[PDB]
This record gives structure tokens, sequence and C-alpha cells, in this order.
């Protein structure tokens, strides 16, 4: 481990290693840090960078550090088929033990403003993720508790006709036996919900 806001790093881990360096540098930092990156592959390797100030070219490195091969990335530039490539063999870790989700700082959509401030000034933590306000929908099963109510059954009346709910389960004490139960029913099934 070193700081991140200052240089002793190079010279740091240099002497780490021994003065082998390391093999590949990903890089997300500007300024005079990308030098001092280079400083640690003086046998040659990868450095690969994500920041998109300070881009430099692969040739002037190749030839300032012999063996260097440099290039700035975006993780756009992999195309829609890798992608679905190299989602399938993460999930195949996850799922595996290897790869655990990030610490998640969680906030609704429609508070964003205050989650982008959080980004702005550092004081996220990890990773930040947005999620959007409730819905019913056609998908799942929906319960609905006393659905045999003055407005229980007439919100299931509802949330078929303009919430496109498909799938419902009305409860109560009564049940069946509850009076315009088996109306109310017919009534549901026959708007296309189960
Ligand atoms: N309607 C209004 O003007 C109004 C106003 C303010 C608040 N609310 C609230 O809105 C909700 C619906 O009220 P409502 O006006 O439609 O009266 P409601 O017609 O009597 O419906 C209440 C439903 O809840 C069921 N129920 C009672 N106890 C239950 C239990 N332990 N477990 C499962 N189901 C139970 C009843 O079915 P079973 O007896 O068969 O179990 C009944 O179908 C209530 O929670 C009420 O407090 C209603």
């Amino acid at each position: 481990i070193a700081d991140s806001r200052s240089l002793d790093f190079a010279g740091r881990f240099l002497a780490a290693t021994g003065g082998r360096g390391v093999d590949v540098v990903l890089n997300s930092l500007a300024g005079d840090f990308v030098d001092a990156s280079l400083r640690l592959l003086p046998r040659g390797g990868h450095f690969l960078e994500l920041g998109k100030a300070d881009v430099r070219d692969p040739d002037r490195i190749a030839a300032d550090h012999p063996g260097v091969g440099y290039r700035a990335f975006d993780l756009v530039e992999a195309g829609p088929e890798l992608v679905g490539q190299l989602l399938g063999e993460l999930m195949e870790l996850f799922a595996a033990g290897v790869l655990s989700p990030l610490p998640l700082t969680v906030r609704d959509v429609r508070r964003a403003r205050e989650a982008f401030r959080l980004i702005s000034q550092a004081r996220h933590v990890g990773k930040v993720v947005l999620t959007m306000p409730p819905a019913f929908g056609a998908y799942g099963t929906v319960l609905v508790t006393g659905g045999t109510g003055t407005l229980g059954g007439a919100v299931a009346r509802h949330l078929v006709a303009r919430h496109g709910v498909r799938h419902l389960v009305l409860a109560g004490r009564s049940g069946p036996a509850a009076d315009g139960a088996s109306a109310l029913v017919d009534e549901l099934t026959a708007s296309g919900a189960s």
C-alpha cells in the first residue's frame, strides 16, 4: 500500500520489488502521476490509462520507456459481443464466491441531486445506486389482504385495470365465504388476471 496523493509510491514500490517494478499498471490519476508510474515499469510491460486527461501517444512512450505498451482505453471500446462473454465469465465467479458486490450507497432516484453531491464530494462509499419508485407489474403476484373489503376489492379491480397486474391473491378470514367474493373473482378473471 502507499499514498495516492504523493509520488512516494513511485520509489517506495520499486524499492519493495527490488527494482524489478511491476508487470502491469492500471491508472486513473492525471498530471505528474503518469510519468511517476512509468518508472514502475523498468522491465517494461503494460501501462493502460482510464483517465481521459493527459492522454499519450503509445510510440513516444515505447521510446522513452523501452518495452512499455501504452493504451488509454474506455469500456465502450470492448464491443457488445465481448461484454456478454466477459459478463458471463464474471457471473460464473460471483456464483463461485470469488467476487462480491462492492459496498453500496443507495438512494431513491427521486433524491438523485443529493446523490451526485455525495459523489462529487468523494463522500460516497464504493458504488452509488439509485432505486426507482415503487411499482406493481404484470410479472409476479400481488397480495391484497382484506381484498373482500369496501376498497380492498376495489383496489384489486384498479390494480388490474391501470397497473397491469396479471396475478392476484385476495385474503381475509372469511376468504371465499365472504359475500361478493366469487363474484369479484369472476369479475377480475374476466379482466385477464389470474
Ligand atoms: N373505508 C374507509 O372509509 C376507511 C377509512 C379509513 C381507514 N380505512 C382503512 O382501509 C382499510 C379497508 O377498510 P374498509 O373500509 O374497506 O372496511 P372492510 O370493508 O370491513 O374491509 C376490511 C377487510 O379486512 C378483512 N380483515 C379483517 N381482519 C382481518 C384479519 N385479521 N386478517 C385478514 N383480513 C382481515 C376483512 O375480511 P374478513 O373479515 O373475512 O377477514 C375485510 O374484508 C382498513 O384497514 C381501514 O382501517 C378505511
